[PDB]
């Protein structure tokens, strides 16, 4: 018999897993793996589909390599089936050889701040769910119609949230953005978003193409006030890393353009969150300026001036960084929002493993999770040869009819590959008559009329 692996999750470390693990038996004598992909939405690939911008498709275009393994008579993947609650860890580690959790960073990380509850104040992971039509952000629904919006933090995915709001609506109207968020983004409502992170310039988490690209934003200006800049040296960007030195130069050259009637991307710095206010909804928030400071740990980190300024604003997104959400049956690290595990390993378990950002955190191009998911494939594989050796593996029967009839007993509402390719034809069909590469299912209900149809 082949091996029997589940991978939890399907966006791309349970992808380069999966291609880990078939490719190992494809290159190995008396090695042969079989892979089950249990994911929580009807549709796969993670945040390949639901985090991405809809202004770059071109990065999406990875799903193709997702897609070939997909194709492969060992795979099977069932969509619908929401680990922790149809079916349980315990009962996939009696069903499989392996388990590979790869099930990503599900919520958001917190300022913990007076005001923060305040309607009109959202995480991105809800901002960004909400626009790319993820079914679980269906109702975010946030009111785009004022004039200013803030978006805490310096990682890409507050630039991402600032592109959107800003980007000429029929720019969008061609891309796969949720007909939800076009919508509400037609008035043009958003006249400036302020990104405000805590530290300064050489610490931020930007990347510099994304920084590049905002230069190509029909009818939005860039604003750095030169005074972001004092202090800021090329030297010690340079010191920093290649990224920063290239970050800097592009920071520069914003800071060096002077305009009224546009919409305005502006940065500030050295600025923390305090408070939000509001009577029923945000109006304004509180900001506090830093300064750097060595804490001993080999970095600077942001100390408060005390310093207290106001600022009327209609929106906060908070871009802090998404979370892992624990898993019923697994163990958690709270602080970090991980699994915790050794090579992959989960924590006092012999056969469950975890791949991607619930396992190493939620940072990463895509590309990061190609190796993390070998690391961890070769230590499950290294870890099974040595069970066959001592005796110890699974007696299993046809065992994969069995476990597809338990899992369709548990989700009578499963999406196969097949039931999934529908939905994928139908949003496909669905845009590009309208210039767009597709326009998505935006609730499991019309996921599910189509898929399971
Ligand atoms: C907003 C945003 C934009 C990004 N844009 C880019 C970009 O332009 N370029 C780039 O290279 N990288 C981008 N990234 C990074 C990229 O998204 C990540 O590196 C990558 O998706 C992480 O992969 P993962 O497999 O760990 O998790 P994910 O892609 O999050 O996949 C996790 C999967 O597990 C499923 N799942 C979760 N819990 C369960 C459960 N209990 N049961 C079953 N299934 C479950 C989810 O539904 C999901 O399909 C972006 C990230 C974000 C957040
Ligand atoms: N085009 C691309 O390549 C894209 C890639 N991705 C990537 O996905 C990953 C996730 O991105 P993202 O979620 O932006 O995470 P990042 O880790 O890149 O950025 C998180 C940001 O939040 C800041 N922050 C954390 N806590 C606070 C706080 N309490 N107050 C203010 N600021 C705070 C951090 O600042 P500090 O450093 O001070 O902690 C940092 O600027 C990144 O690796 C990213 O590059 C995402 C979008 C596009």
């Amino acid at each position: 018999r082949p091996y029997y692996i589940a991978i939890v999750g399907s966006g791309p470390s349970a992808f380069f897993a999966a291609a880990s693990l078939l490719k190992a038996a494809d290159t190995t004598e008396d090695l042969d793996m079989a892979v089950d992909m249990l994911e929580m939405l009807p549709t796969p690939w993670g945040l390949v589909r639901s985090g991405v911008a809809p202004d770059h498709p071109k990065i999406k275009s990875i799903s193709k390599q997702f897609e070939k393994t997909a194709e492969d008579p060992r795979f099977r993947f069932f969509g619908n089936v929401v680990v922790g609650e149809h079916v349980q860890p315990g009962e996939l580690s009696e069903r499989y050889d392996a388990v590979i959790y790869a099930v990503g960073a599900q919520s958001d990380r917190m300022l913990n701040i007076p005001g923060e509850d305040l309607p009109g104040s959202i995480a991105a992971v809800d901002f960004v769910g909400w626009y790319n039509a993820h079914p679980h952000f269906e109702q975010v629904s946030p009111d785009l119609s004022g004039a200013r919006a803030v978006v805490i933090g310096n990682g890409n995915v507050a630039l991402d949230v600032a592109r959107i709001l800003l980007t000429d609506p029929d720019v969008l109207a061609r891309t796969d953005i949720a007909d939800h968020a076009l919508e509400s983004l037609r008035p043009r409502g958003i006249q400036e978003v302020v990104i405000v992170g805590r530290r300064g310039p050489l610490q931020a988490a930007f990347t510099t193409l994304e920084l590049r690209e905002l230069a190509d934003l029909d009818g939005v200006d860039v604003v750095i006030d030169p005074a972001e800049l004092d202090g800021i040296t090329d030297e010690d960007a340079a010191a920093v890393g290649k990224v920063c030195k290239q970050n800097i130069k592009v920071l520069r050259g914003y800071a060096d353009r002077e305009r009224p009637g546009h919409r305005r991307m502006v940065f500030r710095f050295l600025t923390s969150p305090i408070e939000i206010k509001g009577k029923r909804k945000v109006e304004r928030i509180v900001l506090g300026r830093n300064e750097l400071v060595s804490d001993g740990s080999g970095r600077v980190a942001a100390k408060d001036t005390g310093e207290r300024e106001e600022l009327p604003a209609q929106l906060v997104v908070r871009s802090v960084g998404y979370r892992g959400v624990p898993t019923p049956g697994l163990p958690f690290d709270d602080q970090s929002g991980t699994i915790p595990n050794v090579g992959g390993r989960i924590n006092g378990s012999p056969n469950e493993y975890v791949v991607g950002w619930i396992k190493r955190g939620p940072t990463g191009v895509i590309g990061t999770n190609k190796k993390d998911a070998q690391d961890t494939v070769d230590t499950l594989i290294k870890n099974l040869g040595n069970a066959k050796e001592g005796a110890e593996c699974k007696s299993f029967p046809d065992h994969a009819d069995q476990v597809a009839d338990w899992l369709a007993a548990r989700q009578p509402k499963l999406v196969t590959s097949a039931h999934w390719q529908v939905i994928d034809a139908f949003e496909r069909a669905a845009g590009e008559p309208h210039g767009r590469p597709r326009v998505k299912l935006a609730s499991l209900a019309e996921l599910l009329r189509i898929g399971l149809g």
